[PDB]
Order: structure tokens, then C-alpha cells, then sequence
């Protein structure tokens, strides 16, 4: 099992596991009363009732790279195992998201996008070179890395399950997102997709509530 | 598929499973950016209490039990269910009957074997009320309330590995009723299988029950 | 106080209660301080627009006394708290519920309904007497009450919080749901609303997905 | 009840449901006396690892800490919160700056009093650039970006007495980052003064930290 989609200029959603099928849903599903055609049918009529439990049975574990501000508001998804890169014990890289002068348009800005992006650049570039001094001068860490700016990058595993999954789509798939969080979101959908066909179009007909997807 | 009997009629069979024990490690080496080196990992990660990592280690049980079995199983929170249901289904003439030697170290006044058919005889009479009630047109969901604790259920559980330890740890004990003492030592058996390190880790640093210690695999 | 009786032997007490609307409020604003109007238009902002974590704020204690068969649903809600009556730190009772000959009117039975009673009855009692004299025969009671029925009644302490007895309302509080724990969910309805009720008139008019709490009052 | 942490953190008691009582009702279920036996039990509950009776005793807090603390914070996954956003309220600006002494114990190459000034400098020069930012009609969530991690956020925290011992147990301990420490024993407080039976056998028997004894 393995996917990988790259997310704005250094990032990217991996897929490193997978448990369990769209039948896996139909499996959990069954035993409660105790065919291709009749299995299709029921994960869609699963999804219209709302009985979302057999969905819990097909679970991912992918592997995230993003900016700390997506990060923190990706892990306010209770239901679900994160393991993330250490501040505290790991010196940072010079990894910082940087965004196009394109994710200006629309806005009409009293300079150049191009020049946004500059001095978005410039702050980085300052933060940074002093997170390196404190370190080279003997600041633990874990005090260094607070000049960082919320747009560095970090990395972690996140384990989910079908159902968590929808309810994160539900919240981020949405144009009400922040874009930054909504391309994650896409790229979690379009994995999602691929591994649990008939859930993921059981859920877009019957029970996503966002507007991208 | 693995399966393990359990009692007169139950069952714990491994239905799937996601990861193995380097799942963990993959997960743990994320924070600081060999085998012997990663089993060491383990260890550690058990012996300072970090059991996250070990949350994206992830199995699907299907399970037979007694429905009193059952309800104290569910009380674990932190896991996924889908159980057969009684208002949906004709309940099949399935229970748990305990043997005579589940009686001893009780001083009792009739006979162990006179126990067990006492059980017996209630059982089968609230069965055949039970089989009455549906063929009078009693829906089920109302006839099957005279359906003993010791009926017979079904149920997958998906559980991660962290929350399978907490299991062990509260049910693989002997303050725990002997009948799902009985279940945690086959959920016992299938992690171990599965997850070797992790397993022998949790035994050594973290488990704190009596019975896996006791008593092999 | 509040209680209802619930069933022939059943009830739902509140015991405790942290917060009102206006927890909801606070916590959206994140502020540690009133304007109605306002107020009010905000919880149903929050719920037109599926904003349900400032619900989880308010939390609810109950005391409910049940048969088993509908404790086995209801602990089936797993974002809650529960403590059941174990025979470790209180006397355990033992009683059971017995249908009323008109929970089965409107199904076509080839028995009188009160037939259905007694036969319900019957077992009840032959099961607790084979229970008892299992007890008094020294036979530990983990195993003894293993041939009791599902009707016997159990009693729990619940700890919840609004947003998570919202979804509980929505799944219980609903036709499609067994008759008995709708019942309960009616009491429990009519607790949230005595309590929070301007959550529960914005819950009824954009997030509840139920039948049975738009036809029937409290 | 309030509590100040750091240079503008704090933590402030909001409201509280329940006391030690409430564990021993809902342990017993029973709505329906004698301290000596009361305790009794909340101490036979903690050493036998029974926490499920805790879980009816529930408390809400105001946090105000800076991002670094509130990503650790937020990880405790057995609980309920709302972070100060900008569509339901106004939003402020202010920063830890750490204090010279946060370094003792440390042989740094410059003073302690250089390196909290290189830090207020960057805060200083990343708060101006968001500031030109927003001006120049840059969208607020794409301005603030550039904001460091040590900018102050508040939240509500819902937590139950279970899951508040189990905070306790990895942030009250030397291994956390100090500055969350700080913020374990404000909460710590706290829990003590609502519940001092609960508070005392957790020490006692089940805390796994080392400061709360110290
Ligand atoms: C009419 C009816 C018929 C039913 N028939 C059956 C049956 O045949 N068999 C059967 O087993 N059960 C059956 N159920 C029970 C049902 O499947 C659920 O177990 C129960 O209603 C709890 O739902 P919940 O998870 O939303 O509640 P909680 O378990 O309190 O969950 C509430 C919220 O938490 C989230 N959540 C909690 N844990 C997880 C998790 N692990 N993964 C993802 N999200 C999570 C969800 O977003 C949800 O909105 C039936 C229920 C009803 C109402
Ligand atoms: C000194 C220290 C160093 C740390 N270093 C790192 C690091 O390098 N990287 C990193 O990512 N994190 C790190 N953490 C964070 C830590 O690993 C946990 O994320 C955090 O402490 C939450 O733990 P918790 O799951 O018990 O709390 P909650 O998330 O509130 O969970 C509480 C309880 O419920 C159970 N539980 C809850 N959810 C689940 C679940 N999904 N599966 C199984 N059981 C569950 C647990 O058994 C636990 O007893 C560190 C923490 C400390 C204190
Ligand atoms: O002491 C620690 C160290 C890391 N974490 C968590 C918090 C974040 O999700 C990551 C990284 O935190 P950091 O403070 O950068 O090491 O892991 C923690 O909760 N406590
Ligand atoms: O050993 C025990 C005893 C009770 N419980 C839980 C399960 C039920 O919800 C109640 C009552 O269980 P009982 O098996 O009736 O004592 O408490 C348990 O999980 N483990
Ligand atoms: O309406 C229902 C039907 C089943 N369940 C759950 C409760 C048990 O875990 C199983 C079987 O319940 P039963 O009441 O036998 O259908 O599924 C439920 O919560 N609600
Ligand atoms: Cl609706």
C-alpha cells in the first residue's frame, strides 16, 4: 500500500498502511443480522441511514509533511493516533512554506504579490539564523525554537479510521477552510478514494456536507 | 485465520491486522527525524511509559462470548464494535454452560454437575418461552428479554495496541471473572504472534496483571 | 430534583449538571465573563453551522436505572462516563421488567397480550428462583446470575456532555430506535431541554435528525 | 481562582462540576454521612487503579499560553477544547519572552540577558511584518504565518478528573518543558483546592510525575 501526493512547495500526504477493504465495512456490518451487487448496496445503504460504526473497521496510517499552523489545526481530530517531529529533541530544518505569489490573486494588495512573498522569505530567513545561534551558543532547543514562525514545516504519522475520516473531510474539504488545509484535505480524499472506492462515493452522494470535493 | 476456543461454544479468531511491531518504530523515529536497534526502540519506549507509538499497530477480532462476557468487554471504550442484534435476528440455542470444575474451590452444598444442570433447565426453559413468544408474533426484539446472560453473541472489535494492553492489563488478571480471563489470554496469544517485541516488552515493563506472567503465550 | 419514572421500575434521575447555554457562549468566545439576543444567535449560529465543540462544555450526570437489554444500547455511546452498579461498593436488587399487555398492541399475536405478560412473568420468576437458591448454595454469584434475563434491571451513573447527548438524542430519541429506550430519551430529552433550552430549540430546528422529539412536547 | 504563568500566561478556574463526593456517589451509584469512610474508599479506588469513579468529576479552565505550550497541551486527547478564534472574538498580540534565569544550568555562549533580547528582537521584527502584511491588504491567515511560536493563544479546556491525573501524570514531571510544567502545577492548584481527597491519593498512590512531591 503506498501513495504519496505533494502539498504546496515542500509538502506532502503518504499513504503507509492500510487495514481493511470497503468489504471490511460490509464484513461489521453483517454480523448484525448474523454477492457483489448486494454488498455494493448496502455500504450505500449504511451511509443514507447515518450508521457510520462499520466504517471504523477500515483503518490508514499515513505520513504527513506540513507547516506547523496546518498541523495544529489537522491534530484538534481527536479520534485518531498522531506521532510528530520533536522541537524539543531534534534540531529543526530550513523548511518553511513559502506561498506562491499566486495564493495572493483576488486580494488586491498594495505591492506585488512577488514582493510578499519576499518578505515572508526575509522573516523566515531572520527567525531562523537566530534559532541557529541560540542552538550554536548553548540554548537548549526546546527554548531556541521558539523564534520559529508558524509556516515551518513538520512531519508526522497520523492512524485513522474510515469513519474519522469522513468527519475530518466533512470540517476540511470545505472552501470555509483555510487553503492550505483544504489541498491537505484533498489529498487525504483522493487516497481515501482510491483504497475504499464504494465508501468514499457512498459518502459524497449520501453524507459529505462541504463543497470541493 | 488464527482461532482459539474458548469456553464450551466461543471464540477468538484474528480477522485482520495493520502493522506489526516496526509500525511502532516507524511512528517513534518521526520525533528525533537495525533490528537489534529497533527492538532496543521498543523496550525503551515500554520501560518510559511512551506508548503511543504502539496506537498505529491495529487489529480486527471476531469474537464469541456470553452476552455477561460481552458486556463487561464493551466497557473498553477506546475501540470499535459491530455486534449480531436481537431486534434484528432469531437468536440461535447457543449459551455458556459452565462444567463442574468451574465450581471448585467453592464449597457448595449439591454437587458441581448439579450446578451445571440447574443451568441447564433454566436455559432451555426460557429458550422454549423464547420460541413460543416469536411463534405467537411477539417481535423480537420483546421476546428475546427472557434470554438468559449466559446466551451466546457475536461481535468484531477493531483495537489498537495501546488500547489491547490496557485490555490485558484490567481483563488478563484474576480479579477479573474467570470467563474473560479465558478471552484476554487467546487476545493474549494472537499479540503475541503478531507483535513478538511489543509483547515480550509489555510483559516485562508494563503489564501489570498476574496471569500473563503465570501462564504461556 | 428530577426524576422520571421510565418503564415499571425505571428512571432517569439527574444528579448533577456543569453549565447552561451559556457555557456554550464562553466557550466559543473564549471568555470568562450577557446580551440574550445575542447570546441565543450565536448557539444557533454555532448549530446551523455544525460548530458543535462549544456544546461539549456543558456536561450532565445521570442516574438511570434500566434492564439490561436497554443498558447494552445505551453503553454502546462510548464519548461518556458510566459506573454501574457492581455488587463491590452498594447492595445489588433484583428486579425486571415485565411488558405491559399494550406494548403489543398493534401486533398481530395468536395470544391475548396479558398471556404474553404472564409468560414473561413465569420465566422471570423461575429464572430468579434458580438464581437464588444457586446463591444460597454457595455457588459464587459472577456465576449464579448468569442465568438471569435480560430484562433484569441494572443501574449506571452517566457522565455526558451536551454535544455527545445531542448525537445520543438523535440515534435514541428516534422511531427507528427500540420502543423502551425511547422512552428514556424522551426523560433525558426533557432534562437537556429543562437545563439548556435555548441549545435544545436551536438542536431541534437545524441538527436534530430524529422524528419523535418535533411531535412530542418536552 | 487564577493563577499567572510565565511572563502574560495564566490559568483560571471557570467553572467545576463536582467534588471528592462525586466519586465516591457515582463508584457506589447511589444519589443518596461519614469522612473517614468516604476517603476511605477514593484512597481504595486510586490504589486498586479504578479511575472510572474520577471521570464524574469535571472541570473547565481559561489557558492563556504561548503556541509551543498549547501544541503539547492539545495532544491530551481526553478532553474538550476551544481556542481563541477570530470570527467570535477580538484577537490580541503578545509573546513569551523568556527570563534570563530560564537559561541557568545552561553554559551559553552569550548571557542569558542577550539571548532573551535576540528573542524579543525576532518577535519584534516577525509582529512588524505581519503588521505590514495586514496593511498591504494581506489576508489575516495568510499574514500570520510569520508569527513565532512563542505568540500567546487562549483556550476553554474541558477535562474530567481521570484524564486531568493522567495530564498530570507526563506534564507534571521534569522530562516535560518546563514552561508546560509551570502550567501542570497551576492546574495541579487547583484540582487540590476543589478536590483534596482525590488530590492527596493520587499522590499517594498513582501520580508518576516527581514535582508534585517536590
Ligand atoms: C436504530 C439503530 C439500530 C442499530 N443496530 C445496530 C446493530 O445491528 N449492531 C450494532 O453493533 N450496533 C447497532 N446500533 C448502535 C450504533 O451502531 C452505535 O454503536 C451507537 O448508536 C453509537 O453511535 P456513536 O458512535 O455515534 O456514539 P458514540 O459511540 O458516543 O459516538 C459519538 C460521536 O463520536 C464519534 N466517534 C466515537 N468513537 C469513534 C471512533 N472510534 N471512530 C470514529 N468516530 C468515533 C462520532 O463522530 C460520533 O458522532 C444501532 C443504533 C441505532 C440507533
Ligand atoms: C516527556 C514527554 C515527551 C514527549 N515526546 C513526544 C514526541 O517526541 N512526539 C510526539 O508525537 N509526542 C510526544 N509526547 C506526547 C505524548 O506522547 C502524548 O501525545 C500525550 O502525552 C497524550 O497522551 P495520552 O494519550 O495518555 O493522553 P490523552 O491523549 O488525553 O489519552 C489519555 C488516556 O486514554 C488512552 N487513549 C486515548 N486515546 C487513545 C487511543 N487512540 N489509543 C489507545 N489509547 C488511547 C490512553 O491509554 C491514556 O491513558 C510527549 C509527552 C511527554 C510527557
Ligand atoms: O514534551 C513533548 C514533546 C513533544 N510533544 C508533541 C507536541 C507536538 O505534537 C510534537 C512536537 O512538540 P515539540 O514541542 O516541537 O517537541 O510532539 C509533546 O506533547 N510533549
Ligand atoms: O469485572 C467487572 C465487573 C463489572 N464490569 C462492568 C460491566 C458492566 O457494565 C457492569 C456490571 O458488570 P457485572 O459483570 O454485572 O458485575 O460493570 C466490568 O467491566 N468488569
Ligand atoms: O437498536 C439497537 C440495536 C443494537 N444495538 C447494539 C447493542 C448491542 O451491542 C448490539 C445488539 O443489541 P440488540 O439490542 O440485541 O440488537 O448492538 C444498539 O445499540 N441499538
Ligand atoms: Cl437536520
Amino acid at each position: 500500500h503506498h501513495m504519496k501526493i505533494d502539498i504546496l512547495d515542500k509538502g506532502f500526504v503518504e499513504l503507509v498502511d492500510v487495514m481493511g477493504n470497503d468489504l471490511s465495512a460490509v464484513r461489521a456490518a453483517r454480523v448484525s443480522f448474523d454477492d457483489e451487487e448486494r454488498d455494493r448496496h448496502l455500504i450505500e445503504y449504511l451511509m443514507k441511514h447515518g450508521d457510520e460504526t462499520p466504517f471504523e473497521h477500515i483503518v490508514f496510517t499515513f505520513h504527513v509533511k506540513a507547516p506547523i499552523f496546518v498541523a495544529r489545526q489537522w491534530f484538534r481530530h481527536r479520534i485518531a493516533s498522531y506521532n510528530e517531529l520533536s522541537g524539543r529533541y531534534s534540531k529543526l530544518s530550513y523548511e518553511f512554506y513559502i506561498p506562491s505569489p499566486e495564493r495572493l490573486e483576488g486580494y488586491k494588495t498594495t505591492i506585488p504579490p512577488e514582493r510578499v512573498t519576499e518578505k515572508i522569505s526575509e522573516i523566515v530567513d531572520k527567525a531562523y539564523r537566530t534559532y541557529l545561534e541560540l542552538i550554536e551558543s548553548g540554548v537548549p532547543r526546546e527554548v531556541a525554537r521558539i523564534v520559529l514562525p508558524l509556516n515551518l514545516y513538520t512531519r508526522f504519522f497520523w492512524t485513522v479510521n474510515a469513519r474519522s475520516l469522513m468527519n475530518f473531510l466533512n470540517l476540511r474539504a470545505d472552501s470555509h477552510a483555510q487553503w492550505e488545509i483544504q489541498q491537505y484535505a484533498l489529498a487525504i480524499a483522493r487516497i481515501f478514494k482510491e483504497k475504499c472506492p464504494w465508501t468514499f462515493e457512498a459518502f459524497l452522494k449520501y453524507a459529505y456536507k462541504g463543497d470541493i470535493l
